[PDB]
């Protein structure tokens, strides 16, 4: 039946000590409980792993636009571009946007996994999308026409 | 950070996806468009980006995925669900009984999920439960 909610993410990860860094510097998480091959962080209360997997192809990903994005606000976003150049973060180029699109910073994670830090909400976005809707509607049926 | 803003996933055919998050994620569709959907999905926004052209192979050698809260019950039912919408059903890992049951499958471009019937505490606790045991 029903599915309740998001339970945990799974990263594959080539070095589990590189990449424990990684989650705690850039993605602020906390770290849990570690293994060899395992580690557990809490995120804001989201469940997040890495297991290693420890040769295989990861060329691929980077051709692909699948990516996970987290909330900060304007001021946050500015300290973490920062933060991202002095602890050496693989930036990728964003798509170009709209200002109504809000403000994204774009990047990956030592394997190759796509991150992202957004501005804006799933509101926003469909507030953006529906104004603009509302720009191409110019008879609104059950409005009242003086003749 | 304040929490997950939204997820996206890469496809190759929208219909074809769409489908496959309304009919096995059970996502609520907010809106369509040329080469986008969104979804809300338990209060968590999903969105699908289109892209044609890329190699998707080397997806299958990451254990990279995202698991999803469910009853047993649902998984018995669920796995009914994949088998008979034709779902890449992956076989499982070697699992303890207290690393509780789950079921691993992939959307039709690879993205891998699974339903769990677990909480990290659970895990944490049979972690835990194994060092008070040494
Ligand atoms: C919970 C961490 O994702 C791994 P598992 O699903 O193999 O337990
Ligand atoms: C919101 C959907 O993920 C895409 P975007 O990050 O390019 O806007
Ligand atoms: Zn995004
Ligand atoms: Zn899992």
């Amino acid at each position: 039946m029903m599915l309740q909610g998001i339970n945990h993410i799974c990263f594959s990860v080539s070095n589990l000590e590189k990449s424990i860094e990684f989650y705690q510097k850039i993605l602020q998480a906390k770290l849990l409980v570690k293994g060899r091959k395992l580690a557990y962080f809490d995120l804001n209360g989201l469940w997040i792993a890495l297991n290693v997997e420890e040769d295989i192809p990861r060329n691929e990903i980077k051709q692909s636009y699948t990516h996970m994005a987290f909330t900060v606000t304007n001021e946050a976003l500015d300290h973490l571009k920062e933060v991202l150049i002095q602890n050496d973060v693989n930036i990728l180029p964003g798509r170009e946007r709209d200002e109504r699109d809000q403000r994204s910073l774009y990047f990956t994670d030592p394997d190759g996994h796509k991150f992202e830090f957004h501005t804006g909400t799933l509101q926003n976005r469909l507030e953006y999308y529906k104004e603009d809707k509302k720009h191409m509607t110019f008879y609104i049926a059950g409005e009242n026409l003086y003749f």
